[PDB]
């Protein structure tokens, strides 16, 4: 299936991202109790557990929807955290990895 080809490609990419050594900050939703005013600043929170659910739920009917969510994970983090924080470092490392995988899968060419 053309839908099911997409699904496989996205699942492979998301799995690789989740397995990456720098994915650990992004594995679950930011906790309100740990991040003061995070949910006042960041309007569209996202994390890799929520993306896994969305994927299983057949939400990612296009590459664009998938890339927007995953990009939001990094840019939320970079907006909120200090530039030399461990979280910011992880976000940019993982983002580099993400762009290399989407290129390699021909999701952008
Ligand atoms: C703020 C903030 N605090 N925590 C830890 C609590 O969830 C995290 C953040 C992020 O911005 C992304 C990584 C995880």
């Amino acid at each position: 299936r053309d839908p099911d080809q997409l699904y496989s490609t996205l699942k492979s990419i998301l799995q690789q991202v989740k397995s990456h050594q720098s994915a650990w900050p992004f594995m679950e939703p930011v906790k309100r109790t740990e991040a003061p005013g995070y949910y006042e600043v960041i309007r569209f929170p996202m994390d890799l557990k929520t993306m896994s659910e969305r994927l299983k739920n057949r939400y990612y009917v296009s590459k664009k929807l998938f890339m927007a969510d995953l990009q939001r994970v990094f840019t939320n983090c970079k907006e909120y955290n200090p530039p030399e924080s461990e979280y910011y470092k992880c976000a940019n490392i993982l983002e580099k990895f993400f762009f290399s995988k989407i290129k390699e899968a021909g999701l952008i060419d």
